[PDB]
């Protein structure tokens, strides 16, 4: 479409759907999901926030980004660093997982961030968005499947507390996006930085599902 938040949609709602059907994936929302499971997502997360988070602290200023950064909003690296620590433990840094599937997505998101910043919002709003839309599903799929204590810890991660309304934001999001100024040539990269995107998510569900089923 012509604004870039329709035509991100619309050039990613194969990759998107395949993303849905991914065995791991799928199997989460029919409710399937364990302990070891659910521990590997939420340190893949936590990676991937990582370096993502990194690099649009390297390029907030820069033009490319600047309309869309939202810190304060959308920041998950702290909320995640919380639930690990309920995970895994006061050592949980030392002991997560660090799988080649979530080194390959940390590794991209570094080369955006590094070399071509202006794709960066490609895994911003991949990331954000998505997490931000289906996050109230997914915690209570998770929180009725784990039956987790009464810690008050562990899904932090699913609360956005500087967003009061998800709706809203977005639509904000979304405008600040389409305000993006970019050339059609960039514009194109940045579509298919989204579809690679996807597919890094895609292999990474895939490869938690191999070391899974072992
Ligand atoms: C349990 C699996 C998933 C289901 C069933 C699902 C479902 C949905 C639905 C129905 C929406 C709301 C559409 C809207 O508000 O217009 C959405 C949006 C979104 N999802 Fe997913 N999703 C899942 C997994 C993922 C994954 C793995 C990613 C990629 C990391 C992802 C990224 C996004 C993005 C970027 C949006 C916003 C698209 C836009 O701008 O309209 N989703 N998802
Ligand atoms: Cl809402």
């Amino acid at each position: 479409p012509q604004d870039l938040s329709e035509a991100l949609k619309e050039a990613t709602k194969e990759v998107h759907t395949q993303a849905e059907n991914a065995e791991f994936m799928r199997n989460f929302q029919k409710g399937q999901v364990t302990r070891d499971g659910f521990k590997l997502v939420m340190a893949s997360l936590y990676h991937i926030y990582v370096a993502l988070e990194e690099e649009i602290e390297r390029n907030k200023e820069s033009p490319v980004f600047a309309p869309v950064y939202f810190p304060e909003e959308l920041h998950r690296k702290a909320a995640l660093e919380q639930d690990l620590a309920f995970w895994y433990g006061p050592r949980w840094q030392e002991v997560i997982p660090y799988t080649p599937a979530m080194q390959r997505y940390v590794k991209r998101l570094h080369e955006v961030g590094r070399t071509e910043p202006e794709l960066l919002v490609a895994h911003a709003y991949t990331r954000y968005l998505g997490d931000l839309s289906g996050g109230q599903v997914l915690k209570k799929i998770a929180q009725k499947a784990l039956d987790l204590p009464s810690s008050g810890e562990g899904l932090a991660f699913f609360t956005f507390p500087n967003i009061a309304s998800a709706t809203k934001f977005k639509q904000l999001y979304r405008s600040r996006m389409n305000s993006l100024e970019m050339t059609p040539a960039v514009r194109q990269r940045v579509i298919e930085e989204a579809k690679t995107a996807f597919l890094l998510n895609i292999q990474l569900f895939e490869e938690l599902q191999e070391l899974l089923t072992h």
